[PDB]
């Protein structure tokens, strides 16, 4: 159970310094000597998609993922039709932003029916295959915490992530890791074996006792719960040799300026992860 | 499609009214001429083994559970012992107060080894199981919802609890479903169906949107996002006749007069549920 010794596999997602915008956040990168960023969508609309493409390629930074298409439930048809078409804009945006996978959190049920939500999530993910394969993007089905089943999105356990994605090959669809949304799973390790060979991302935080809050409970490694470097080497022998995001949804860690935080990322990335 | 006609199968958990002793607990409930009752083992030891039970032979109740035992995980062997002497207390008062099942939440693990935890539970058990036959109790295994497995216990599937029961006999142990814990199951009614014959306990309550406190967010049915009737006739064609008890974790509902939330408990288990 040995450390790493680069951080040439770390990236860092902007919204774990959600204060800063995207070329704030490219020059910390490389201030900090931080090869990967993975982008949020609405940073670069902020920026504008040519204007951010080259702020993180005069930056040399690589993109590992892009964030976020999904939201595929609807109340009627021509809603999901719309958010379908928002979910292949997000598909070139990832495209010509190079993005290794565009992440995927579905979105949740509008009424009380999850299981037809469920469907419409299916669905919707066969549909766009195509036209993502087509433009050299794959998709990456992020599985959420089951707290944020009401909420955010409606897949909430990896072997539900994994069972979508074993319809279509690995260069079409794969699963994403967060060790914040699965680690209590009692078939964690399992089901991460079985997903192997379509591992397409891993993203590491830390469950604190107590929660501060349902939507931003995550904090940095080592100062809570999980077993990182455990399910870790378990991704790892799953044969995933991708970048590794961490991504921290936490009010406390979004207002302290980001050099302190990313310095923190990587000392404990190192230590931990 | 259906509802029910008599409030026969509905039972009162004490927690819904925290407020109100035991005593004014089976008061209210005689008052609102409700059956069954749940009871906590804190407040019995309030008032007394044989004056709660006492107070609950004269007021006519039948006890569908008896609240809690458990917290078999322990950083230590004589911890351990300790926690399973007063698991062995609660079999005791389980079986004077002529419970029909003891409910198990089974705790959280002291450090970040939460398989191991795991496997203290199970061995904990497959212990406590002879003792419990021999007072004629069953105890049931209550999964808890996945945001508990720092916390409270560390159960947090219903596949899981279902694992545990299947090796003792149905009369040994069971499962307690409760559709707060578990209504977010991808594989709910599969693991429903196949607990069938084990189910021993039946709580109901409702997922708020948003939700205003992690370990107190349950509401009354009818308020949430749970399809409550498909869960009950799923564990109704599991074989389930036992009583219905409503377990209610809220302030905003705790600060009401007991009566009207009875009132409100009586008229939302006809409707929805
Ligand atoms: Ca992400
Ligand atoms: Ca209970
Ligand atoms: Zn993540
Ligand atoms: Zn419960």
């Amino acid at each position: 159970m040995e450390r790493f010794t680069n951080i040439d596999r770390l990236s860092l997602n902007q919204i774990t310094t959600n204060s800063w915008s995207l070329r704030e956040a490219a020059e910390g990168c490389v201030r900090a000597e931080i090869p990967w960023i993975a982008l949020w969508r609405n940073k670069v609309e902020e920026a504008g998609l040519a204007e951010s493409k080259r702020i993180v390629r005069d930056a040399g930074l690589k993109v590992s993922s892009l964030c976020r298409g999904g939201m595929f439930p609807a109340a009627t048809a021509a809603e999901r039709a719309a958010r379908i078409d928002d979910n292949r804009r997000a598909i070139d945006e990832a495209a010509e932003l190079e993005a290794e996978v565009l992440v995927l959190v579905c979105g949740p049920a509008p009424d009380r029916d999850i299981d037809g939500a469920r469907q419409m999530v299916e669905v919707a993910i066969h549909e766009l295959v195509p036209y993502a394969q087509e433009r050299g993007v794959t998709l990456g089905i992020e599985p959420l915490h089951p707290m944020y089943a009401a909420e955010r999105s409606v897949i909430s356990t990896l072997a539900q992530a994994t069972t979508i994605a074993e319809r279509f090959t690995p260069q079409q669809v794969g699963v994403v890791v967060d060790v914040f949304h699965v680690w209590w799973d009692p078939e964690l390790y399992k089901q991460i074996a079985r997903a192997s060979g379509r591992i397409l991302g891993f993203h590491v935080s830390d469950w604190i006792v107590p929660t501060p809050d349902m939507l931003l409970g995550r904090g940095m490694m080592g100062d809570g719960v999980i077993e990182l470097n455990r399910i870790r080497q378990a991704v790892e022998a799953a044969g995933y040799r991708g970048p590794i995001e961490v991504e921290i949804f936490n009010q406390a860690i979004w207002d302290r300026p980001g050099d302190e935080v990313l310095a923190e990322m990587k000392a404990r990335y190192l230590e931990h992860v």
